């Protein structure tokens, strides 16, 4: 638990930071690096989205699961990889 | 555009094969190398789910847009590349 908060931090990577954004079950983000309005409409937009791979995954079998997943994105990378009671939005770069 | 549809032909990889389900604008599967019924059945959902991602790219801003995607799977790997005036579902895997 408290070592999976450790590797949220991990994933500042470097300098890319597009924005990083932790989200909880509530929905609601528990934490994040970004100014305030972006973290709320990136993290609301994003949480409804995310739900809808788990839904749909599960919709056609529960023999597999959603064990991450990343959409790629002309402004930067795209990725949120759902954990045990937390989840977050991990949006960097590789400056490239 | 044939050479285009020469590249889905190359997406076969080499035998992980899950199954390939080519989509055109019309939501119904233009090709596939599925028996029929896991055609549609992932074809139609995964439909659906891939005009989210256009979708809810465009709803934060038009600077950006969805060049490709792969959600990960205990099954398998989901992958669906949404081209030109075609698009579709590379489900294949590395024997892993």
């Amino acid at each position: 638990m408290a070592e999976v908060e450790e590797t949220l931090k991990r994933l500042q990577s470097q300098k890319g930071v597009q924005g990083i954004i932790v989200v909880n079950t509530e929905g609601i983000p528990i934490k994040s690096t970004m100014d305030n309005p972006t973290t709320t409409q990136y993290a609301s937009l994003m949480h409804s989205f995310i739900l809808k791979a788990r839904s749909t995954v599960r919709d056609i079998d529960p023999q597999n699961d959603l064990t991450f997943l990343r959409i790629r994105s002309k402004k930067n990378e795209i990725m949120v990889a759902p954990d045990k009671d937390y989840f977050l939005i991990v949006i960097q770069n590789p400056t490239e």
